[PDB]
């Protein structure tokens, strides 16, 4: 500190005091970037921090400090955001000076109190900043490929800030994107269910008014393809190029698999349904994604969502391994009856897992119970040495993980409120903040 | 008070399980169940609801697995399959243990007066429920501490 002043202070030359680096950082800026999220890292920073800004105000008033952009374009703050610095972005956000010539400096006031009782009044920059980036923005996006960048959004303005919206506009909305999107899966259901059966088809339709009523669920349903098609273009293009996002990387892949199906059709293949189903299918699953969040709804979805990510590499594959050597050595086993074949093989042994395991099902072959022998290590070697293991590393995290995820969801309803106001037409919106208190502390 | 404990976490998980799971669970059936319908053109394995009743032995431990030789298009059926079986039974089942587990970290614990609540609301009942019959109507408790 001492030297800080001494160089800004000085008789001989007072430094620059909002100079910028070769990347276009100022103080405050290394400041952010020195920053390291330990207690007695953010106690240092923050407060030397608060010493340049004392001194900016003191020695230049006129200077806005904190507004000054790096090369990247970005204010200490929406670099503090950018790179995880959770406890000094908390800081910044925070922090109200009172002095002579303080109410420029600060963050937020504290408009009144009655003797129980508190208000705390926020500025508030990252809400309002849609120019460039928003507090919440960087937040909000989010791909957060890191543990540490989930945990910043929480309380201190950004986190109520959030939870304020929903209440009076945001939630209506998603509703209602809900129950359009819920009719758009009845029709394409509808039309695949009653699809008409009659080969090379239609070819051609409309008699009657069950036709009429098919064909314009199969044109509104393949409309609703291209909705997807058409939103999921415009997230490749602005988040290019980059799982951080498994929801809307799944939206395209529905919307993708209708349009083969639809590509097929027109080209009248018969398999096309082959796709038509696999579009069906990935649009009711998707429907998982839109209850978030309950709370309680969203807390269940984004465990099975995390465990999917993780569950198949470390687990499909290994069961595939175990099922496919043990298959291999069965098909070897038996000279002929269909059971030969890897695949009806493959599957016979799959069924042990399923639960509908046929223990001994093939006569055919040499050898004797060798197979059988072969057949109850596999069944007692894979579905349950390879069960045990995998249920013990959910429950040593069970021990943890649950605990630390509900803030996971919270993020997902921030990245969907985001987005809409974004993606909403930035329509005219909200853009004070205080929250009424009361603790004594007296 | 060992029965009590059983009798109040099953009545608990019913409650907590079914809208958060039941739901869930009815989902990942109802989605795969509709695509094999559309799957099938014939055998009665057509209708929504004959399917989806094969559908769900899997979860039960009876899954057939492919139990229906009419349709089109071979094996991505069975891959529609192994996909929803490996899938929601499966998927769906690791993280649903994993919450209560997380809670067996605690609640289990905290709940046992619950039950105590239990017995004082009947008991409470059948005095006021009983009539209002004659009945009690000085508290000490016999102590022994030193604390000396």
């Amino acid at each position: 500190l001492a030297i800080v002043k001494f160089l800004l202070q000085n008789s001989w030359q007072p430094a620059d005091i909002s100079a910028r680096d070769s990347v276009g950082n100022t103080v405050l800026h290394a400041l952010v970037e020195v920053a390291d999220n330990t207690v007695d890292n953010t106690k240092f920073v923050t407060s030397m921090y608060n010493e340049i800004l004392i001194l900016g105000a003191k020695l230049h008033p006129t200077l806005k400090l904190e507004e000054i952009t790096n090369r990247k374009g970005l204010t200490p703050l929406a670099l503090a955001a950018s790179s995880g610095k959770i406890g000094v972005l908390a800081y910044i956000l925070q922090r109200e000076i009172h002095e002579p010539e303080c109410r420029h400096l600060s963050r937020k006031f504290t408009e009144w109190a009655y003797g129980p009782v508190h208000s705390s009044l926020y500025d508030l920059s990252c809400i309002d900043t849609c120019e460039k980036n928003s507090v919440l923005e960087v937040i909000a996006y989010s791909s957060s490929e890191t543990p540490n960048r989930h945990d910043m959004l929480l309380v201190e303005p950004l986190n109520r800030l959030l939870q304020d919206k929903w209440d009076r506009f945001v939630k209506r909305i998603f509703y209602f994107n809900f129950f359009v999107y819920c009719l758009y899966m009845i029709i394409f259901t509808a039309a695949a269910y009653y699809r008409p059966v009659e080969g090379l088809p239609p070819y051609k339709l409309k008699n009657t008014v069950g036709d009429y009523f098919r064909v314009t669920g199969e044109i509104l349903s393949v409309s609703g393809g291209v909705y997807f098609f058409f939103r999921g273009i415009q997230y490749f293009l602005q988040r290019r190029p980059s799982v951080d996002s498994y929801s809307e990387i799944l939206f395209f892949v529905q919307s993708l698999f209708m349009l083969v199906s639809v590509v097929l059709y027109f080209s009248q293949r018969k398999e096309y349904v082959a796709s038509m189903v696999f579009s069906l299918a990935m649009g009711w699953t998707n429907m998982l994604y839109y209850t978030r969040g309950f709370q309680q709804m969203g807390i269940y979805a984004v465990m099975i969502e995390k465990m999917i990510l993780r569950d198949l590499c470390r687990f499909m594959f290994v069961y595939l391994v175990f099922l496919f050597g043990f298959s291999t050595a069965v098909v070897t086993l038996i000279e002929d009856g269909k059971y030969n074949s890897l695949y009806s093989t493959c599957l016979e042994l799959f069924k042990f897992t399923i639960g509908m395991g046929d223990l001994e099902f093939t006569e055919n072959y040499d050898f004797k119970a060798v197979f059988i022998i072969l057949l109850l290590a596999y069944v007692i070697l894979t579905y349950i040495l390879l069960l045990n293991m995998l249920i013990a590393l959910m429950g040593e995290t069970v021990n943890k993980i649950a605990q630390e995820s509900k803030n996971i969801w919270k993020l997902q309803r921030a990245i969907t409120i985001l987005d809409t106001e974004k993606s909403f037409l930035k329509c005219m919106r909200k853009a004070x903040x205080x929250x009424x208190x009361x603790x004594x502390x007296x």
